[PDB]
């Protein structure tokens, strides 16, 4: 009954998924002029900003008063860098409108026309909400897995709607995701810009090739009986999670198969039933996960029939605490409860043994 909201989220993510797919090599080749280092030393690129611009501008054209928690800020960007953001958006418009445009849907309007450099800045900075416990706000990681994006590997365009601290809607575009690499079948049309996954709480999880996004296929986690047959999902970047502790969990559970990839694409593989357990144990216990790294995934996994908690206490994640999660680490799985609890208590015991 977030009908309008689901359509808006889907088409916003779809457009940003094409831009990011198309731009990936040009960004990599021109790292010098396309890539900025933030205050925590992490990267941000033209792609991240462009995707955030398209998405917030679409949300605003359809829902002018809506609040957004977005990862990125325009502060300090030069005009030259911002003209580059605008140019990629307009370039992508020229390809997208020929080939994929959806009738009776607006990305821009009179109030938010997305025409000038000042427009791009204003739009990006509508992402400056700090979240919290009451009411409605959108939650946006324009490129999740920016390091993957830059490695030429996996990444995801991630958008969710939170209401009263609970994620009600999620949409994840995985523009580079090829299912045949994870043993499974690809759907016709997947080749151009990957797949989109999406869910509304209480109504199920679905996917579609991003080029299509009209015909939607219901997804669900699988239910293997023995952990010895299970498959983990873990990140690639050793600084984003505690790989050695994760290997200790696997070894204790007799898991011998894992997949490493960047981004909330991992949640999508889980929801699809191509793996069983998403492990993200914290390296340092002071880190607080950003809600935009987990919010879209939370509702997609839930609707696909899985379970999503922190990595120590075995409690549900609380998306009403602001920009960050107060718990430590994240673990999701296909369930059931007993399997999930086994995984999280192992993770607990591992961390306590430090
Ligand atoms: N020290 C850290 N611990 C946990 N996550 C981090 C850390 N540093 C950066 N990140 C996040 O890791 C996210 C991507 O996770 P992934 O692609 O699964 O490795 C980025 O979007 C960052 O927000
Ligand atoms: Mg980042
Ligand atoms: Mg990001
Ligand atoms: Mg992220």
């Amino acid at each position: 009954a977030l009908e309008r909201e689901l359509l808006v989220a889907t088409q916003a993510v779809r457009k940003a998924s094409l831009l990011t797919k198309r731009i990936q090599s040009e960004v990599i080749s021109h790292k010098d002029s396309t890539t900025i280092t933030k205050n925590d030393n992490s990267p941000v690129t033209t792609g991240d900003y462009a995707a955030q611009t398209i998405i917030i501008n679409a949300i605003k054209s359809n829902f002018p008063d809506d609040k957004v928690v977005g990862e990125e800020s325009s502060s300090g960007l030069s005009d030259a860098f911002v003209s580059g953001i605008l140019n990629e958006i307009k370039a992508n418009d020229e390809v997208y409108n020929k080939n994929y445009k959806k009738d009776d849907f607006l990305f821009t309007n009179d109030q938010f026309p997305l025409k000038s450099l000042e427009d791009v800045r204003q739009i990006i900075d509508f992402g400056n909400y700090e979240g919290g416990r009451k009411g409605r706000f959108w939650c946006l990681d324009p490129i999740d897995g920016t390091k993957g994006f830059l490695r030429g590997e996996q990444f995801a365009v991630c958008l969710a709607l939170i209401v009263d601290g609970v994620v009600q809607l999620g949409c994840i575009g995985c523009p580079n995701l090829v299912l045949s690499s994870y043993g499974a079948q690809d759907l016709k049309g997947h080749e151009s810009f990957g797949y989109i996954f999406r869910a509304v709480r209480g109504l199920g999880a679905f996917y579609s090739p991003s080029s299509d996004a009209e015909s939607w296929t219901k997804i669900h986690v699988r239910h293997l009986k023995d952990t010895k047959d299970m498959i983990t999902l873990e990140g690639v970047e050793k600084g984003h999670s505690s790989h050695d502790e994760q290997t200790a969990i696997k070894n204790k559970l007799n898991i011998s198969k894992s997949l490493h990839l960047d981004s909330q694409a991992k949640y999508c593989l889980l929801a699809l039933g191509l793996a069983d357990v998403y492990l993200r144990l914290p390296i340092k216990l002071s880190y607080q996960e950003k809600i935009w790294d987990h919010a879209a995934g939370n509702v997609i996994v839930h609707e696909a029939g899985g379970i999503h908690t922190d990595a120590m206490e075995d409690v549900p994640l609380d998306f009403g605490n602001g920009r960050t999660l107060a718990t430590k680490g994240v673990i999701a799985s296909s369930g059931p409860r007993e399997l999930h609890d086994l995984v999280v208590s192992t993770s607990c015991d591992v961390i306590q043994s430090r």
